[PDB]
């Protein structure tokens, strides 16, 4: 099954799928670069309450989940599999899917994170009370800048963080796993062809993702322990859906 001309095809259709679904424009992270917080700003964040902060990354990170959600849609099979193994893979993935792309809004220069309109370090993010937590992200976003992923290699490799078979809950195991060896296929072929193979070896082991999700559903039961009422009321429904039927409703569009 698929020959080269197939998995060519596959390469375009990911990438273009990515570019439409992307979120921010790469050039215009970069052209941001030079816009920091000042040490008052930054304060500023700092002073700002646990719970506010809170609502205010769960309202970030659902925006660009949004956008995921539409790069799956938009992916070649996906939309084939059932609606029980599109929600597995969206519910295990998407932050997944997310941590990777962050790498882009990452500067490596002078370790800053693109938030809110301007670059700023992890000491922005103090009052959330979850410095294990913000290092672990700050430390993965600084080990994939080592990478210098192009915009097509995030394509691929996101579109195979998403296009796992070995999610528990998957009823059509095999269709995810055809799925899933084309897509790498295509992301090696890619390599193979740019000679950018030598970061097959680089690339973060899939316990390091795993992780990351862990710590933040770790942390996210701890700040809902302390503020039930603020979850509740003011953090976005598709957030706690997945972290805590939103994705039915956006599949189905
Ligand atoms: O970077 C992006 C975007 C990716 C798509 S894009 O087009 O390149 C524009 C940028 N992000 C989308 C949202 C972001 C996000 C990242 C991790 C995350 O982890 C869960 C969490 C929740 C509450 C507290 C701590 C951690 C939540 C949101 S963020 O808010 O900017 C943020 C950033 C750093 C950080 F350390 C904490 C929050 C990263």
């Amino acid at each position: 099954m698929a020959s080269l001309t197939e998995i060519e095809h596959l390469v375009q259709s990911v990438c273009k799928s990515y570019r439409e679904t992307c979120q921010l424009r790469l050039e215009d992270l970069l052209r941001q670069r030079s816009n920091i917080f000042s040490r008052e700003e930054v304060t500023g964040y700092q002073r700002k309450s646990m719970w506010e902060m809170w609502e205010r990354c769960a309202h970030h990170l659902t925006e660009a989940i949004q956008y995921v959600v539409e790069f799956a849609k938009r992916l070649s099979g996906f939309m084939e599999l059932c609606q029980n193994d599109q929600i597995v893979l969206l519910k295990a993935g998407a932050m997944e899917v997310v941590l990777v792309r962050m790498c882009r809004a990452y500067n490596a220069d002078n370790r800053t994170v693109f938030f809110e309109g301007k670059y700023g370090g992890m000491e922005l993010f103090r009052a959330l009370g979850c410095s294990e937590l913000i290092s672990s992200i700050f430390d993965f976003s600084h080990s994939l800048s080592a990478l210098h992923f192009s915009e097509d290699e995030i394509a691929l490799y996101t579109a195979l963080v998403l296009i796992n078979a070995h999610r528990p809950g998957l009823q059509e195991k095999r269709k995810v796993e055809q799925l899933q060896y084309n897509l790498e296929l295509a992301f090696h072929h890619h390599l193979c062809k740019t000679h950018r193979q030598s970061i097959l070896a680089k690339l973060p082991p899939k316990g390091k993702l795993r992780s990351l999700c862990s710590q933040h559903v770790e942390r996210l039961q701890i700040f809902q322990h302390l503020h039930p009422i603020v979850v509740q009321a003011a953090f976005p429904p598709l957030y706690k859906e997945l972290f805590s039927k939103i994705l039915h409703r956006l599949l189905q569009e």
